[PDB]
């Protein structure tokens, strides 16, 4: 029996590619989406016309709220209605903007930086354990936490809280067998909406190659984490960041 | 004219020695407090008898929710209010109790209760701290165990991760202000009211330097260091104040 | 047409099974042995038995002195005398042994042997790689526990953090070149031949997954990774294997 | 009775900033020096000057070597044989300079000077240090908030400042039973080298965030003197950065 994936903000960009790399190994796969139902169908009717059956998509919400628990348990239930089971959650969705210190509502805000990068994670963690071979989850963190960009503090405090879930969570589910491990791109797919001159700005300070990780590369670290070759590995972020964090101002 | 300081969870403990410790070194404080009134009034009234129209109280409730912003704002402006300006932030208030992953508080209240505490409310006391802006700084209560978190603490380890990053990221972001913002990481420092005197002992003996807690007035040194000229090129730094306690394996 | 690997202290234990792992991916091997010659070489037999001409032995001391890099240039030649080309270095080879700060081999030599073998080596062998130049990539074998070190193993945690310091500083000077430069961090892997059954159970137990140690195999697989098409924008990075040990409080 | 400090590399820069700090706190100070005896001799003469019999000086080389251990237990000593104690030990010297990895010092020199000045030597002084014990100890080691994002082709240099790190941490663990402390203290820019001209002084001190300047020596010296003070007798093991924010700053 094959193998099963909730992937986050499945629809485009490098979930996408870890959906498409996790299905090409051999698991079926939730692609989540919020806005992107189109492209998430889409991406469904390629891999189910690879292999029947073996695709289906989830809509929700991540932004913080009073329905998020309802939502990341259904999130979780999906996997099991479809599949019957569910053997892995990529932690992916993410909502990335500016907040700066001085001068959307901030309490808008927190709720989508922080849901959708830290609480939703979490819950979505709970209601995997609850429903509970090799199990494991892979949080996609940021290599760049310890350095942040300017004016990015709410969503750098998500993504280190996530960090904290990462480490936490590998402690307490180990004894379930469940491991719990993160990637962590430095500069992979930029925003859509950068211009080129910024874009190139950024992929010149990264030592190994001068370039962003393609999605493919980000999803490569997944797979490796998710496969019998990282058994031992849990409360583990690995760095796919082509050597920018290392670099002084 | 002497500077003002804002403590949140002033009104006993941590906090107390730290709000103590300002005021022996010549500040005006905010004590502010969420449901410890009779203890943060009576600590007013000893720090004004010693020095007059040196201290006030102040009420908030720092669970996440829409309002927490204006809350935060509020604090801030009590400062101002009474002392006229605000030259020092301690985020010491903190929710703390455990969240298993796996099994009559709603999860909505805890996420509520201990990321708002830990993080979110210490984010907005920040934005309207630098909004109203010498050495101006900011100290957060951290925790030096939060790489070694304890069984079933996922939310507030979370929370206490989420306020590394802030110290951070404000850091980086006040400095052309002048504003400084560190952190101070205790270990094993006071311990609960409620728990036993066995299980409190188990944890004092993890210590390496003396197998004793830290009192509450070696954490408020640090902060106190951090807040002083000796501080004025340290910011982005956080200090541990553990005894080693971090630094023993399994 | 294959590519080639050095592994360091290869005879043995987990030095061993990276060997064959390589090996079993496509790769030529110099097994690298310093006092294991009757083991190498029984390595090197059963290598070429599977594939011939496709595993040499080389040995060195790899204490620091002042033919060490002599030493380390001579394994790396090895390499291109026997295959043509060196692909993959894997820093392996470690002395391991307590140093109490507070009290028959002299300071001086643990000095040598401790920090020669975790980290001056790794750093002579990683000039004489990049100076004799694809996938090239090193790997050295880090220690999930070096911040919370064993009591009165100061030397060998020396060596293990500045072999950190190598991995990140050699990773951003050889990137311009193409050679990726990664570690991997093991918690309790094989334990010592010496340590009686009651202590290896007793350190086995502190492991939040399965309670056991990594098998050597277990190990391999995170080197196998680092090297493989599938870690090609990888760089700087240690993985741990270390179950969730280091995560655990005292 | 006045506590007393030794204070290696101290007569110049930072470690003279260090040494006066200490003497105005009130401690008695050995000076160590390598090859700056005109200013050693100079500063112990300035200490002296204030309170008598309150400062000597040391001469070592801090390479590493056969002979290292012997110099650093003499260290130790001279501080015993004049003051009768020694209660604090700032590892300051620090031999800094770039071995690229790929190209008339040879480089088994290059590792004696960088790896025994920036961690042998700390490990065997403190071993010396602690051996004489067998109240308020503490050693502060000068470390470098650079660490995790070193400059090119000072690999050596950053070994050594690495294995620093570890040396404080296994050395707070295995001494916290004497009382003994043991702590870091981590600049980023601070004194820059006497050769350098001023465009490039600038460059370096315009990525700093909190005030686009290096730390003055005296800046450092503060967090020692916080670390070796009553106000830290709770606090081993760790590291205060005193960079400005440099460290967080991304390329
Ligand atoms: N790209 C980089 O360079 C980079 C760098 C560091 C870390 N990372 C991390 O790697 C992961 C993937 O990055 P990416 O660039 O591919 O991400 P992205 O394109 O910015 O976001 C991925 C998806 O998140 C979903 N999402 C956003 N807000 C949501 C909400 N309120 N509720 C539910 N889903 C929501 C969106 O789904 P819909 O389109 O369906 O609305 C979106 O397509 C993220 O966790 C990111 O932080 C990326
Ligand atoms: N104690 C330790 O061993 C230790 C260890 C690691 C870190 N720390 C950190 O050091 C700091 C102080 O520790 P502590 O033990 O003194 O703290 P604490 O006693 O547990 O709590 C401090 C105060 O936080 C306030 N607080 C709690 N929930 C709140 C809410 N919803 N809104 C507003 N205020 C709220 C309470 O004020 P009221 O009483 O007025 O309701 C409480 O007295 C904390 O940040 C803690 O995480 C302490
Ligand atoms: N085992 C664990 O639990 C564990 C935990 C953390 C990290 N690690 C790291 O993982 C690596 C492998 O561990 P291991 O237990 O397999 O190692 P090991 O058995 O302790 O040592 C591996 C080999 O290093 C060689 N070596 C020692 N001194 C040498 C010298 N002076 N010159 C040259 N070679 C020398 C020896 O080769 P000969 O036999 O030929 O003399 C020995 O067989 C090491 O780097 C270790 O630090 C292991
Ligand atoms: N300056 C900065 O921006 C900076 C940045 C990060 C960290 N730090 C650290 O802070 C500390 C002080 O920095 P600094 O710039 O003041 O130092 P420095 O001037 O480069 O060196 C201080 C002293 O080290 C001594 N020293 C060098 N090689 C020696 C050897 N072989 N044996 C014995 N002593 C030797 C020299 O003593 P003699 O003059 O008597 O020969 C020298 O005056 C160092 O540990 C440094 O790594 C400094
Ligand atoms: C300030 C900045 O952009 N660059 C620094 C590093 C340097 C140099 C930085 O903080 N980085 C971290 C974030 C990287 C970009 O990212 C994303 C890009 C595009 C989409 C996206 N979506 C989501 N959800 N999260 C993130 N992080 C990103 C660039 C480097
Ligand atoms: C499971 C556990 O306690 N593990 C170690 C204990 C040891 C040794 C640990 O992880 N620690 C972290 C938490 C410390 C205790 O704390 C508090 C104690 C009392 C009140 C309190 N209030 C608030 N707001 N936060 C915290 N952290 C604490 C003990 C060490
Ligand atoms: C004091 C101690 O061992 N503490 C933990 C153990 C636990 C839990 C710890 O610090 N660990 C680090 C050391 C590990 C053992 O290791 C080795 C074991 C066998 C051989 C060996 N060879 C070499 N070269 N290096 C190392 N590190 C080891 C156990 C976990
Ligand atoms: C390549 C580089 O310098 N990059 C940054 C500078 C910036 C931003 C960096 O890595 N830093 C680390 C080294 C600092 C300079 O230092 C010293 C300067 C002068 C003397 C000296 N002596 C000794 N013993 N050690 C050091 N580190 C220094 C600049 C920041």
């Amino acid at each position: 029996e094959a193998p099963a994936a909730v992937v986050t903000g499945a629809a485009k960009r490098i979930g996408r590619a870890i959906a498409v790399k996790l299905h090409q190994t051999g698991y079926r796969v939730v692609i989540h989406y919020h806005n992107s139902a189109e492209a998430a169908v889409s991406l469904a009717d390629e891999l189910n016309k690879e292999r029947s059956n073996t695709a289906v998509v989830c809509q929700a919400d991540l932004t913080n709220s009073n329905v998020l628990p309802a939502s990341c348990e259904e999130i979780i239930n999906s996997c099991f209605r479809a599949f019957g089971r569910c053997d892995v959650l990529v932690n992916n969705a993410s909502a990335f903007y500016p907040t700066p210190l001085v001068q959307k509502t901030v309490e808008t805000q927190v709720a989508e930086l922080i849901g959708t990068n830290a609480i939703a994670p979490f819950l979505l963690t709970m209601s995997f354990a609850q429903r509970q071979s090799n199990l494991s989850i892979v949080n996609l963190c940021d290599a760049m936490v310890d350095q942040p960009c300017m004016a990015f503090s709410l969503y750098n405090m998500g993504k280190h809280a996530l960090v904290g879930l990462t480490q936490s969570a590998a402690l307490e589910l180990a004894p379930y067998g469940i491991r719990v491990n993160g990637v962590a791109p430095g500069v992979s797919l930029l925003p859509v909406a950068m211009g080129e001159e910024e874009k190139d700005k950024w992929r010149r300070k990264v030592p190994l190659g001068r370039r962003e990780a393609s999605a493919e590369q980000i999803a490569d670290a997944v797979i490796f984490l998710v496969s019998g070759s990282a058994q031992y590995i849990t409360g583990s972020i690995i760095k796919v960041d082509g050597g920018l964090s290392l670099v002084h101002a």
